[PDB]
């Protein structure tokens, strides 16, 4: 009979995104000026005999200005010299640094790197409590770790102490880089968000600084933010099109949100067809989502279902008129996929991401199914279910589409669940689970995966969610194990797997919805990418 009542926050964002006209002529002053300073960085990466810490400082501040994606080859040529060389003399800050830099590029680099810098006990020497910038070092680059780094076991308790303890009376903008650090590591962060706050809040005002490297990273942050708006013009006006928000008023609406998890997948121009069909779809299972999630009745749910499965127009009448809505835009949205990719014979891979699709809403399906029934499974069969929930195998699965250079070899192995793309998806789960704990356990749902932990091992909510950080920790030792040589794939499908689990650390920062709550968390991340330019 009656439906449940809407608690869901309207869009932050109006219809500021939806026009943007690029100014041509900043544009092209912009990228001519790019080109020259281009050039200089290449020649600052291929000059002749630097220093290891040099050189490394310079591959570190180019990556973080987020300019490295134009130096790829470079800096992968110097790594790969640096991890065949071994050169085993240096202080802290070096050797951490390098040991981050290699093992972030798939370089399998010993941390016994590490072991002149413990005691026979293997714990960190406290002498080196002081050595403000090794520790900073050694922070980033203990959350590096793979199972087989417990050596480094210590390295983030004793440097996150120590970093703690020193910042306070820091010089800036050292004390700026170390506070955030201490927020939000590198490895973790979305990459676009932790480059903005590098070059204006800490490079900007390094006195040190390289001023084409900073002018350099003003202006092609600038340019490709131009893109992005261009980009989430297009995206808001297709959504507005649809006018699910008033046709279906249940549903989050979250466009501009959904663009930036798009953008943190990848954020480099030639990825520009893949982040406008990913978002697309974000946007479009968030919908499906909400109506299992906060509308559907349980018969509604599976004629949806099934529906899904068959995936074909003639099933429309089955439906309530409100799911032929979701319904058809659905099925259209692959037929434009189908046709987008049918120019570069792309076209049959869509099927791929189809039957992801299918098989979130089957699990859709059957969580809602424990609710009604007020079901607590065991952790392992709870799992088993709301793994496929997250959306993160299908996301996965469609981030490749719009990749010009995916092919069926590379569907075909994120098809068979690699241990890389489990992993991305364990540690949305398990986080989603605890930063939406209450957020969901308001509408007296007892279907919560925490309750399923707490009920099957007799444990409280603390040591629940608890439990749950560990798993995404023991994760994350799987993502950067899946990240080294010789890897399945090529890098370039390895990455969007990873940002993917980098968007979640992000937007549930400090266990909160960022997602259904926007205003706390992703609001600012979304001012300083798609809003505001860098004052250059
Ligand atoms: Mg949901
Ligand atoms: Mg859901
Ligand atoms: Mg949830």
């Amino acid at each position: 009979i009656v439906r449940p009542v809407a608690d869901f926050s309207p869009s932050l964002w109006g219809d500021q995104f939806l026009s943007f006209s690029i100014k041509n002529q900043v544009a092209e002053k912009y990228a001519k000026e790019i080109e020259a300073l281009k050039e200089q960085t290449r020649n600052m990466l291929l000059a002749t005999g630097m220093k290891l810490a040099d050189t490394l400082n310079l591959i570190d501040t180019i990556e973080r200005l987020g300019i490295s994606y134009h130096f790829e080859k470079e800096i992968d040529d110097i790594l790969d010299q640096i991890y065949n060389q071994n050169s085993n003399c240096n202080d802290l800050c070096t050797s951490a640094l390098q040991f981050r830099l290699l093992r972030q590029h798939g370089f399998n680099i010993s941390p016994e790197i590490f072991s002149k810098f413990q005691d026979e006990n293997g714990k960190f020497k406290e002498s080196l409590a002081s050595d403000v910038l090794g520790l900073l070092n050694l922070y980033e680059a203990s959350h590096v770790r793979t199972h087989a780094d417990d050596i480094l076991e210590d390295a983030l308790a004793f440097s996150t102490i120590h970093l703690e303890s020193a910042a306070p009376h820091l010089k800036s903008p050292l004390r700026e880089q170390v506070t955030h650090a201490l927020e939000q590591c590198l490895h973790k962060g979305v990459p676009r968000v932790e480059t903005r706050f590098f070059i204006s809040s800490i490079y900007d005002k390094e006195q040190s600084k390289n001023n084409v490297l900073l002018r350099f990273a003003k202006l092609d942050f600038n340019l490709l933010q131009m893109l992005h708006k261009q980009e989430l013009a297009q995206v808001s006006r297709w959504w507005k099109d649809l006018d699910f928000v008033t046709t279906l008023p249940y549903a989050r609406d979250r466009v501009v949100e959904c663009y930036f998890w798009a953008l943190g997948v990848y954020f480099e121009p030639q990825y520009s067809q893949a982040r406008v069909m990913l978002v697309k779809t974000i946007s479009m299972i968030s919908i499906v989502d909400d109506t299992f999630d906060a509308y559907g009745t349980v018969k509604e749910l599976e004629a949806y279902t099934d529906a899904i499965q068959r995936w074909d127009i003639n099933e429309i009448d089955r439906l309530p008129d409100y799911m032929k809505i979701s319904y058809k835009a659905i099925l259209d949205l692959y037929k434009d996929y189908e046709k987008e990719l049918s120019s570069a014979g792309r076209s049959h891979i869509v099927c791929h991401a189809i039957e992801r699709m299918k098989e979130v809403v089957r699990n859709y399906n059957v969580e809602s199914t424990w609710f009604i029934e007020g079901y607590t499974p065991p952790v392992s069969e709870y799992l088993s279910n709301a793994l496929a929930t997250t959306t993160y195998y299908y996301l996965a699965t469609t981030s490749y589409l719009g990749m010009k250079s995916a092919t069926e070899q590379d569907f075909e192995w994120l098809s068979k669940n690699p241990k890389i793309l489990e992993a991305s998806v364990i540690i949305c789960r398990v986080i989603d689970d605890t930063a939406t704990y209450e957020v969901e356990k308001s509408r007296g749902q007892i279907a919560t995966g925490i309750e399923c932990c707490m009920r099957d091992y007799g444990i409280s909510t603390k040591e629940a969610m608890a439990k749950f950080q560990n798993m995404a920790e023991t994760a994350w030792k799987d993502i950067n194990e899946g990240l080294l040589r010789p890897t399945p794939v090529s890098t370039e499908f390895l990455t969007p797997i990873l940002n993917l689990a980098r968007i979640v650390e992000v937007t549930y920062i400090h266990n909160l919805d960022g997602y259904t709550h926007p205003e706390k968390v992703l609001k600012p991340h979304i001012i300083n990418l798609l809003v505001d330019s860098i004052k250059i």
